[PDB]
């Protein structure tokens, strides 16, 4: 009835932070950040909004300012990251997903991305966008997206300094190990964009690490 409208804010050179909302069973509504990275005249969707409406608005807002949407990539199989894939597929816009996240969607009777990748890393665009997989954590497929020439890290729902959040499809045992490996590879971070918290810096990495180890202990 009353849910904030899609917000698109500029983050750096060609990087935009997009936020959509959705009523789940928390203290009500919960915001979710994603990103549009502009390479040249080509935009890329790092995670999509929860719905087609928000995904349709986001796309056109960029197409309006003369940018062709080259594709999207989802961080994990959940909805704050895969909802708008459907809309995108019908408009036949290249959609990407990890082979584990596309398997998980399938499992849930959800439409699948039209492009898969595997391995510890994938260059969506060779020297500008890397997708890294530190290992099971928030969910078992969650990936992280790295912006080389800007030191920005999109860590979606994996990065959660203040609270682990939805433990639904977690791997509490391994989150600490992945959280540790992630702090190592990309500690060279300028910015770190969580899915449900204010933008940060290398510190959100150490925070989620303690947050995760505590979660592991706090269960045994
Ligand atoms: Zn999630
Ligand atoms: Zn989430």
């Amino acid at each position: 009835e009353s849910l904030p409208d899609l917000k698109i804010e500029k983050l750096d050179e060609g990087v935009y932070v997009h936020t959509s909302f959705e009523e789940v069973n928390g203290w009500g509504v919960v915001p979710k950040h994603g990103l549009v990275v502009l390479v040249n005249a080509e935009a890329y969707l790092i995670d999509t909004p929860f719905t087609a409406k928000d995904t349709e608005k986001l796309v056109t807002w960029f197409v309006e300012r003369g940018y062709k949407i080259k594709g999207s990539i989802s961080s994990h199989f959940h909805s704050d990251s895969t909802g708008g894939i459907e809309w995108l597929n019908s408009r036949s816009i290249p959609t990407y997903a990890s082979e584990l996240t596309n398997e998980l969607l399938k499992k849930d009777g959800k439409v699948q991305a039209t492009n898969s990748f595997s391995g510890v890393n994938y260059w969506l665009v060779k020297n500008k966008i890397e997708v890294f997989y530190p290992g099971p954590g928030h969910t078992p497929d969650n990936v992280v997206v790295w912006l080389p020439e800007r030191k920005i890290l999109f860590g979606g729902c994996f990065i959660k300094p203040y609270g682990l959040g939805n433990l639904g499809d977690a791997n509490i045992e391994a989150w600490p190990k992945s959280a540790k490996l992630l702090k190592s590879k990309y500690g060279k971070a300028k910015l770190v964009v969580p899915s449900h918290s204010e933008v940060g810096d290398a510190s959100l990495l150490k925070l989620t690490l303690e947050q995760a180890v505590k979660g592991l202990n706090e269960s045994k």
